């Protein structure tokens, strides 16, 4: 009975309604793909590996995990109905980090930076 990771969030669901919208296209081609290149993106590019990171309490505390690897596949797979569903997943990712960690932590300064840039990029979306 060593620690294990939960299964990752789904990135496909054939019975879920979906669309490709200009805004969701933009969220992938511009927003995600620009945030992915940032110096602070790396901890967020895949589900938190609580076993690798020796954070056995991570999934005790965080019950709605989210990361940009999952978001990226959702966008590529056209999993979303609208931009707001996707924005909500970015918000969950940030909020998770701020819940598990504390102000001033390195991982928190990283999230805060990404979050400010995210907000700047989604300030204006296509029609």
């Amino acid at each position: 009975m060593g620690s294990t990771n939960p299964p990752p969030p789904e990135t496909s669901n054939p019975n879920k309604p979906k669309r490709q919208t200009n805004q969701l296209q933009y969220l992938l081609r511009v927003v995600l793909k620009t945030l992915w290149k940032h110096q602070f993106a790396w901890p967020f590019q895949q589900p938190v590996d609580a076993v690798k990171l020796n954070l056995p309490d991570y999934y005790k505390i965080i019950k709605t995990p989210m990361d940009m690897g999952t978001i990226k596949k959702r966008l590529e797979n056209n999993y979303y109905w609208n931009a707001q569903e996707c924005i909500q997943d970015f918000n969950t990712m940030f909020t998770n980090c701020y819940i598990y960690n504390k102000p001033g932590d390195d991982i928190v300064l990283m999230a805060e930076a990404l979050e400010k840039l995210f907000l700047q990029k989604i300030n204006e979306l296509p029609t």
